[PDB]
């Protein structure tokens, strides 16, 4: 609930998770570092009796016999006296740092190592589409993870996220439809996020241990966690884990080409640990269906250019007839609106201008009509928030936002316009989750019915953004007469 | 040199590799099968001696202790007292199949499951064009495998297969360029190539193992070996290899949603065999290069549509400026002629058409433009063999063997043309891998030299097929006047 939220550096929370284990060596000599109440108990010697003294002296070597190997490997499993754990190495802010977790405890004969892959590539034979594609996908996470919510989030220009697609288990709620805010995410959290692969939150009700000594004088700040899996996160984020009421969750990335593309999210409501068997695989299908999707993204943007440029052939069959080009033009008035993406639009004959679609007021187009005059625009204007520059159809505002306009005839008054209404009966009603919760909410870190709010309020009086390919095919309108 | 090479079915040959362990059982009792002399050693009495017992008796039971799983694993290393094996869960021909192998002889605590995955998909970084892809997969194969060649091959339309790509260990000759005749290629083992996903031979210089019964009644005939990674190859293409001179080699499929695109293989000097380990590996990237050539196709098709689309550029820069019509597009002819494919085009004004690139010969360029018409094409024809189709144009088939034409006008004779010859300058001499065999070879079993001559002798008077995209375009030359 605090301002914070969107400014409180993750960097600097921190807490860290129950089984996280915090070691870390110095330099030539190798010597040790802040460590956590919890990593006693693995290794059995307390603390601050650890701390002070040599590295060999606190290093179970039987492990460190493996270091030689860990160095390029990074992580493998070893058996503890305890029981299964895997090996990680890390390194920051000129340290390097050694982590621990519980590995496979199942003994895991069959379903071994990258068997996922092939499990889970196989229904993937088409790769035809984006929105099925990514559908399957999450089926396929489904049958995998075995866990209740998967999730599918895309973004936006000014990176507002949107419910795409998800794949539920009986017996909960889907929430199609729905919009996420992108003031709830920092940009130092997208900056973590695209600049790490993965990361997992396995269950909602561990506690950010404290780390001792807190502060450390080479820095005067914390050790960032870069390489580790177990960072926590915002107290904020985690009330809005609470509030979810999802104790276990994952998140997988999508990186498109330097720009984190979109991400995946699955989720359980029983909190579970998971195997760094099928942790590790995921990072195999980042790369699988981050480089899938930017093929199909730019397959489908050239699909669009050719049709919507093709679409000057349905211009040609009408171009060349007989009667009045207005009368011709509206015979066809449907490939004419959407040939622009604009619900409407209309021209100055000088005299009375032919529109269709949505109807802007007739007196009003006049109006505006002369308006346009006054701004000075050498090849077009763009807008998605015409109410601001133009008070005056503040008024008939759902009917136009945001439109696009350019010379019918340079030398004469001659004038065409492209307008696009407010966006919102675009989307269904699925933009809300329905069935208000029992339970009182302060609501202002809840999506349902609570939040969303933000994101309505902030795209309110907006049309949806312009395209430059669509600017492209005007001059081919502009040779018409 | 038997002409049933192309005939031969492969299911027929019987025999196995020397170091494969013939096993199977008859459904509920699980009686006993064929099986083979080299076997019986393995377990120590003789094969005659194994026939006639049940299942159990002739079965070392603990390694069917693990057979309850291996009904849904399909296989594991097993370490017989002899030593380690590798069980194989196989059905064919209504019956049962078991399979043991040699299992890794390495004590392989390194060389673990994904490290090699992880080693791989690491090149996959641009993957963006299409020769890049397979030519960095052969890169990392290389040292994948360490043996001595990698191989590219790709099918046409009547799969006729050519050489791509290669990547090759010094102190060898390249084999780059070449045709190869889809004859030698049978139609039933392609269909072999698509069903399975991997196939491989270790020595060419290890025998055929016979099978004990050869024949049985319900069948007349042996058991397929459609399932086995263990079938032995026909006597024929050992032959091939033996004039290779390559005892080792590998073999990929790769499927183009529902068809087989084309080939990729491994080749030794040296007779060894390959890691359980890495041969698994190999199946998971089959389907993902399949569906990521399926999306890189698409999206070259999508933007190849755009480039012929966006040729409208060129094409307008003749257009609107002043000047005669053949003159205008005289000048920019140079880019008129890749549009379509053809060396060259022209268009009957009533007098001479003008044409550019390759030139027939003025006088029967009028004598063909007037041979078109007692044809009835609609708007066009398209063709690659001419000269069947137009006999006295078969003496110039180095200047045209196939052609695309369509009408300039309907009604009157203005038509035309975009004549295309033999692909013969067009692709190098690199068809021929020189350094003759100093051993006279018959060269109708041996790839160098003596191979690629029945791809020239087929292909002889033929140009290469047309594509549709084009032949969409043809209304855009149609409208000029």
């Amino acid at each position: 609930e605090l301002s914070q939220c969107d400014r409180e550096p993750i960097h600097l929370l921190g807490g860290i998770q129950a089984y996280g284990v915090l070691l870390a060596f110095r330099g030539p000599d190798r010597r040790l570092e802040v460590v956590s109440a919890n990593t006693q108990a693995l290794l059995g010697r307390p603390p601050e009796a650890l701390l002070g003294k040599t590295a060999a002296q606190v290093l179970p070597a039987e492990l460190w016999a493996q270091w030689e190997l860990l160095s390029a490997r990074g992580a493998l499993r070893v058996a503890l006296p305890s029981g299964p754990y895997r090996a990680l190495l890390h390194e920051s802010d000129g340290l390097t740092v050694l982590e621990l977790e519980p590995a496979e405890l199942q003994p895991d004969m069959e379903e071994t190592a990258l068997e996922l892959v092939r499990r889970l590539v196989s229904p993937l034979a088409g790769a035809k589409g984006t929105r099925e594609l990514l559908q399957t996908a999450a089926n396929t996470v489904r049958a995998l993870t075995g866990f209740d919510r998967v999730m599918v989030y895309r973004f936006d220009a000014d990176w507002h996220g949107e419910v795409l697609a998800e794949s539920k288990r009986e017996g909960m709620d889907g929430f199609l439809g729905m919009h996420f805010p992108a003031t709830d995410i920092p940009v130092q959290a997208r900056a973590l996020y695209t600049r790490n692969p993965l990361r997992l939150i396995a269950n909602a009700r561990a506690r950010p241990v404290p780390l001792v000594p807190s502060v450390v004088p080479e820095l005067g700040r914390p050790l960032d966690l870069s390489g580790s899996a177990l960072r926590s996160v915002s107290p904020i984020h985690l009330e809005y884990l609470r509030n979810m009421g999802v104790e276990a969750s994952f998140s997988l990335s999508l990186l498109k080409d330097g720009a984190l593309w979109g991400l995946i999210a699955c989720h359980h409501l029983a909190p579970l640990h998971l195997s760094y068997e099928r942790r590790r695989a995921c990072e195999v299908l980042t790369q699988l269906l981050a480089l899938q999707l930017s093929s199909e993204e730019r397959a489908a943007e050239a699909a669009e250019d050719s049709h919507r440029a093709a679409l000057l052939g349905p211009l040609a069959t009408s171009l060349g007839a007989g009667g009045t080009l207005e009368e011709a033009l509206a015979k066809d008035g449907a490939r004419v609106l959407e040939l622009t993406g604009a619900t409407g639009a209309a021209l100055l004959l000088g005299g009375e201008p032919l529109l269709v679609g949505r109807t802007p007021s007739m007196d009003e187009v006049e109006a505006l009509a002369a308006w346009l005059a006054p701004q000075p625009f050498q090849t077009s204007f763009h807008t998605e928030r015409l109410g601001s520059l133009y008070p005056p159809l503040a008024a008939r505002a759902d009917v136009a936002a945001g439109l696009l306009a350019v010379r019918l005839a340079p030398a004469s008054s001659r004038l065409a316009l492209w307008f696009r209404p407010e966006a919102v009966r675009t989307i269904s009603w699925a933009g809300n989750p329905r069935k208000p919760a029992e339970p009182e909410p302060g609501h202002a870190r809840l999506h349902p019915r609570g939040s969303f709010q933000a994101w309505e309020e902030t795209v309110r009086e907006t049309s949806p953004a312009w395209k430059r390919a669509d600017l492209a095919a005007a001059e081919g309108f502009r040779s018409a007469l």
